[PDB]
């Protein structure tokens, strides 16, 4: 029998991950939303596009949530912009109460499930999901690292006009002010990063630049877009991590994982680096950061349990 | 040097064009729209998501057309959604981009999708000045991907193994014919003989590709199909740059072949590095030849009505 | 957990169809043979491959059976290139290989490559006692992609718009269907009458397909076709893997249809999850149906002498 | 038209080359050999098989250079397996082999596989006359597959998370970089502190990366590695086709980088479609330096050896 995807959310990043999902053979693909139409119509457009390619994959566009039953992977990605000056605590009330009804369709069709969320705010999104769904943590992580580190290595192989294979980037926490890169641990062909400063490839003040333009690199896209905001990328990042799973390739992917000890962290979700296999997330591994490194972690992890307990305000619940 | 595609045209169409062009390594993209911000927001996201598959390819988002300087390939979507208003839009859209081409471009295979597809791709060649068999329209992939996928559905077998073959436009200017539609090369007319399916839903499923397109706007509502009719000009794109001469339906200037001159319809094509290089003429029965003379016939009108807006045509 | 693949016999065909299941991600590898070093050997060469393309499986060598356990499908190509000495050497293989695979992988879809085709794919079922529609051969796409291809270099078309419709084994007992083979759905006799070529040239591609192993056979002059057959068995274990239902010409046992009973017959099949899903029943004129009962009549034999080898059966 | 690669040799690399190089659609092949019916069996075998996956491309073989007119890349692993002896005799292939690259594909990237490397490569180019820069060798892309691939084992990552630094050449010429060698940007020597591994395992990884090859021939008996071999040289092939600018450990000429001139060492480079379009100079440290230095005075060795069997050079 084929492997299921359900996608929560049929949106720009939703539509791109049924695209990819069925351009790469994952499976069949389940593309769910509140609004009538939308999935049914995409799937459709998307399986009469099948045999151009000759993929045989399933499309099949659900208002219910029974119709993710089994599902082997939920990518959810349903939720509400900052529209456009709104409170903060209006974004994380929408947004905890379409986390709170994912959460009970999951519980319920899709138990067993990996489940990826993609919804904003992150690493508090990723946290009330999990714990309004009861899903083991393990099985349910956030994506966040992946995109920042895809955009990084864009801007590396641009700055340095070398394939964007050949660079590694290590990147912590979550977006914005609150990702911890270590250059030290970011490498062209595993030459690291200060290195290549040393060897004038580039120079700091640049290299610093690069690091801001990933920090800011969704706000450039709305900033160009205007009316909506990154779907290739994210869609992109978000299908690796389901690949990892469902191929069990023990890719080590800089995800939103529950830490419980590691970091000095528990009970908490915050971007590390993760190796993600047929069981999920199987290993958390935990380097040995420096005094710097340490601080700016130990910052962007109080920054996210602020935001968790502004949840926790809204949802007592939690 | 790698090959340049330009997308004229960065809508939910030239997005996907796009993205597919990205995945499949066909070279640098240039998407080209009037809307400032539109192209580069977009390829600078299809950009970031290339370490991910780790392609190497450069997306550059462009407003002026000078960006498709020397481009290999160019697909253009460009056009708006009064029969005689429309068309008069559509022309003088077709009117800029074969401009756009003349000067920038001339050595590119152009595939145009902007509707109403048999009389825009017409224009488009006259306009452009373009060799014919360097300029041609996307519609017969779609219908017969559309096709392909009910059948499979319809009898449960792999989107492979069907093969359906289709003239003229869209809609009610569709010519299919079953008898060379195919599953694993056994004709529809045998399956539905042998008890696969019923003729009753046999035309059901040539009516819905008829509608296809329509049920798509029905669903979404707010826009039109963009998957398949991305991933059907991708391949003619492919073709094209591969050289690999697939047997694709596709708008074509027909010379005399089923007795048309100086137009454009849905026919049999070879495509390969010099464009159209094939052009199959089947013999049709009485009834095909009635359906496609009144196919022709229509497409002749919408030309006829495009000279009595651009007298230049 | 990943897909297993089990591939008994680690020569050219087995160590490239451990290759193409690497580079297609078809799950893990299990290479089985006898000759000491060689699978072990073939197993670390590929996998050692691996990291260029970034593919993620592993590759096993043994020499014993219980290393193939919980094969999702096993391909088997162990056997040896005085026809009741053929029969008898390849029968003894074909004995050990089937209560390898009943002991250790009853599960499996089952693909038989060893020559005699027809005849050992139907003592395989037999000894191993795994359900028929589990245990298929190869043969028929193997035929059918050599006919493609000399197709495509007659039309000068690509191979993806040739489909050819072929009943039957190798050699002589291949039973084409030009009426049933097509070029973008356009039959054979069609394209003849167009004068896309000569029914003499399409005689000569039927011969040439009818001998197309021992030509490469004359070519290589050491050994046979790898590449080719390789890839079609991978095709059909793809089929299954992914439950395609791709429609596909293989050994399968007949049980009333072609007025064919207890016997392995190459007819069209569509493969899917739980393999042989549907046997595709034709309607043949009177001389294909003649033609299709000496070819019959030609593998009846071959299992006639076996049963006098191996009354077991 | 289509990108053409021809291969100078057609033993078990060659056809592999051949294989991958369809797969992957690079282009069309052409196999050369000295023997008759061996390339064109192998060439037959592997375009009778493009049906089955659908890649378009011609496949040639021959036993006269004139084939390979106009090649973009030429993959050279013609050759043979007393040390002067075989110097002896390979330089005479390299000596042919520059002759027709010569002749025939003056414009051609070059990428050499036959031993000992860094001497043939060396040779070739001076043979040929090619430009240095469109003249490499094979070697450390598959010393970094192996190395990558017992490091993916022992941590139990994907080999996509695996990076490696090699300079050099294989076996004691080799000089890895354990500093510059990663798991997900994470030093080797930080993940002996991490407790991750043992200094001991990491000096017996090494030391397999430095026998691999070896290790490959005494598991296969009666021949050496081709899969890994030819994944590694394809990737190179691939960078220079689709002008990736990846960044590979090569055979390529230095010419003042790391104190040495007019000689071929391996190094990282940045292949493009100019060839070699950069050495990179890292900083070494006096440990590195003196490992370094040590191989390329062997490879020194190898090139005066060459001289001493032909002047001319
Ligand atoms: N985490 C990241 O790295 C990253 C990057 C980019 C975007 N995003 C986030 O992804 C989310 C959506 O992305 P998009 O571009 O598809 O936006 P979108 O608004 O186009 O998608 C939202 C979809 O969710 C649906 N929806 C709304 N309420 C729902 C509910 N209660 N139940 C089910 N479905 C509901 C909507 O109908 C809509 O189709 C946003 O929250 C955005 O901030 C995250
Ligand atoms: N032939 C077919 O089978 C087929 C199928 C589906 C859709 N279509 C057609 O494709 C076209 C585009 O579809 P879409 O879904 O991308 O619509 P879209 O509106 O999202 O895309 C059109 C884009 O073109 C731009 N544009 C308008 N005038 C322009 C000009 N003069 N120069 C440059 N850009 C200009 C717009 O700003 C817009 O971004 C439409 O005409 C549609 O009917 C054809
Ligand atoms: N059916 C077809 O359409 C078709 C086409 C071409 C070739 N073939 C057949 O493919 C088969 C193999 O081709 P190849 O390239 O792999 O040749 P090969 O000799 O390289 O492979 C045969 C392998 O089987 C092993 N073997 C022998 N006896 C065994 C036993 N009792 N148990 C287990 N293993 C045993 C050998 O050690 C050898 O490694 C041949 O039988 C040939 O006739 C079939
Ligand atoms: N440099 C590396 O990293 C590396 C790694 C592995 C193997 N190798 C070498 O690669 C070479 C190829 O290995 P293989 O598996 O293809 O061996 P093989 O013996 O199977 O192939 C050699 C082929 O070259 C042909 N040949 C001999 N002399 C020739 C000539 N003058 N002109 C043209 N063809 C000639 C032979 O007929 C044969 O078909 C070997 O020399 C091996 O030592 C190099």
């Amino acid at each position: 029998a084929r492997n299921k995807i359900a996608l929560i959310g049929s949106g720009m990043i939703g539509g791109t991950l049924a695209h990819l999902a069925g351009l790469k053979e994952l499976g069949d693909v389940v593309l769910f939303d509140i609004a009538e139409g939308t999935p049914q119509g995409k799937g459709l457009d998307i399986a009469e596009s099948s045999p151009v390619d000759g993929f045989d994959a399933k499309f099949t566009g659900a208002n219910d949530y029974a119709a993710i039953e089994g599902a082997d992977v939920v990518i959810v990605t349903a939720g509400v912009p900052r529209k456009p000056g709104m409170s903060r605590d209006d974004l994380l009330g929408i947004n905890l109460k379409v986390m709170e009804q994912v959460g009970a369709g999951i519980k319920k069709y899709a138990p067993e499930a990996f489940v990826i969320c993609i919804t904003n705010p992150l690493d508090a999104m990723v946290w009330a999901l999990q714990k309004f769904s009861g899903l083991p943590a393990h099985k349910v992580v956030g994506m966040a690292g992946v995109l920042d580190s895809a955009r990084f290595r864009y801007f590396l192989s641009e700055e340095f006009n070398v394939s964007v294979e050949d660079v590694t980037v290590f990147v912590l926490g979550g977006h914005g002010d609150s990702m911890v890169p270590l250059a030290r641990y970011s490498t062209v062909a595993g030459i690291p990063l200060p290195d290549l400063v040393k060897m004038g490839w580039t120079s700091q003040d640049k290299l610093d630049k690069i690091i801001q333009r990933t920090r800011d690199g969704g706000a450039e896209i709305v900033g160009l877009l205007k009316t909506g905001s990154a779907f290739y990328a994210p869609a992109a990042s978000a299908i690796q991590m389901a690949e990892s799973y469902l191929k069990d390739k023990k890719r080590v992917l800089p995800v939103a994982a529950q830490l419980s000890g590691q970091y000095g962290v528990k009970d908490m979700y915050v971007g590390v680096p993760t190796v993600i296999g047929a069981n999920g997330v199987e290993r958390i591994i935990e380097i040995d950061l420096d005094k710097d490194e340490k601080a700016q972690f130990d910052k962007s992890v109080a920054s996210v349990a602020g935001l968790c307990e502004a949840c926790i305000g809204i949802a007592p619940s939690l």
